[PDB]
This record gives structure tokens, C-alpha cells and sequence, in this order.
């Protein structure tokens, strides 16, 4: 039921999605090990993901969270990188996209920093890098990230350096407490609390 609509680079929606992608790049404490060395991306394509059933699944759950949290969905747009982005756009998020070894438990992880999600495109810790060259820092191969609408609801705040949400909460917020430049990361425990709105195809760019 999924169709992908290609956005024109002249569309304001293309532009605002690209800007969120580029502006949320940061340096990482692994010196680029997982995700490569780059300060910015070459955005190749931005597609709107359209699936009525997956959307209504999202909005149904959003209303439930909202009504449990004084009419506040606490909805964000967050990045998600994963080897399984193609399963995700067709079938939605579910238990199989949970990070079992994650620091906030076995849920589905999202990032404010596009560059954080980039580290997961080829697997946990970047896996063995790109299929074709085995290069975690490949500048040639095309990568994809999802920019997702996520319902956080009442989020459990965890300061720091499929399971269930903490009792009385709808998500976990991993608040960075050491690296002053890191943005927040988030975990939901229900696949229906995220909708993969944009598929972004890109390459990381070698600095000069
Ligand atoms: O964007 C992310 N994708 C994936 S896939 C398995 C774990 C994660 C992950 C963890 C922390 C922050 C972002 C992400
Ligand atoms: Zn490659």
C-alpha cells in the first residue's frame, strides 16, 4: 500500500527537510568509526512516504497517547537509520526494528542528530560499512535515512553519558550529559508511535 512521491528540490518541503538533515550533523566521539568522516551530506533524493493504513495506525495511537497526557501527543520529527528502511516504509515499524542491546532497553530508537542516525544505516556500530566496498566511511555508495513523525507522550527523562515503557510513560528521552554538543535521542516501545514520513537518499561528503 506504500507509494513514494518524489519531492522537487524547489519544493519548500524538500528544502526544510534537507535543512534539518544538514543542520543536525555533529562530530561523534568515535572519530567517524561507525558512520564515517563528514561535515555534511550530498542529498540525492527526498521522497514522501504515503501509506493510508500505516498513517491511520499512527494517528489512532497518537490520539490514545494524547488523551492519556492532557491532550498532548508531544510529537516530534526525528531521524531513524537502519538496514531495514525498506521493510519499514512498506510494513511500518514493529518489534523487529527494536534495538535489543540499546542503553534504554529493547525499543525503537530515534535521533535529533541526523549524523547519529547515520551511524546505524549499515547496522549497529555501522556494521561492516557499505555492501559494495565494506567501508563505513564510503563516499560513493547511496545511503538512506528516515525522517519520522514520532509520538513521545509523557517521556521518561534519562540523563546519561520489545520491552515496555516505564510505568506511567510513553517513551524514554536519552538526554546527553557529557558531550555538550550531542542532541537528544528517544525510544518508543510501540511501533504505532512512529510514522516514516520521508525517505532521504544521500551520500556523506568527504571534507577538504
Ligand atoms: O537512528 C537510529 N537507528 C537505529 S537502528 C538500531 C539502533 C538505532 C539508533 C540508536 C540510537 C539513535 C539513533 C538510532
Ligand atoms: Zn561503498
Amino acid at each position: 500500500g506504500t507509494i513514494l512521491i518524489d519531492l522537487s528540490p524547489d519544493d519548500k518541503e524538500f528544502q526544510s527537510v534537507e535543512e534539518e538533515m544538514q543542520s543536525t550533523v555533529r562530530e561523534h566521539r568515535d572519530g567517524g568509526h561507525a558512520g564515517g568522516i563528514f561535515n555534511r551530506y550530498n542529498i540525492l533524493k527526498i521522497q514522501k512516504v504515503c501509506n493510508k493504513k500505516l498513517w491511520e495506525r499512527y494517528t489512532h495511537r497518537r490520539k490514545e497517547v494524547s488523551e492519556e497526557n492532557h491532550n498532548h501527543a508531544n510529537e516530534r520529527m526525528l531521524f531513524h537509520g537502519s538496514p531495514f528502511v525498506n521493510a519499514i516504509i512498506h510494513k511500518g515499524f514493529d518489534e523487529r526494528h527494536a534495538y535489543i542491546g540499546g542503553m534504554f532497553g529493547a525499543g525503537i530508537y530515534f535521533a535529533e542528530n541526523s549524523s547519529k542516525s547515520n551511524q546505524y544505516v549499515y547496522g549497529i556500530g555501522g556494521g561492516t560499512g557499505c555492501p559494495v566496498h565494506k567501508d563505513r566511511s564510503c563516499y560513493i555508495c547511496h545511503r538512506q535515512l528516515l525522517f519520522c513523525r514520532v509520538t513521545l507522550g509523557k517521556s521518561f527523562l534519562q540523563f546519561s553519558a520489545m520491552a515496555h515503557s516505564p510505568p506511567g510513560h510513553h517513551s524514554v528521552t536519552g538526554r546527553p550529559s557529557v558531550n555538550g554538543l550531542a542532541l537528544a535521542e528517544y525510544v518508543i516501545y510501540r511501533g504505532e508511535q512512529a510514522y516514516p514520513e520521508y525517505l532521504i537518499t544521500y551520500q556523506i561528503m568527504r571534507p577538504e
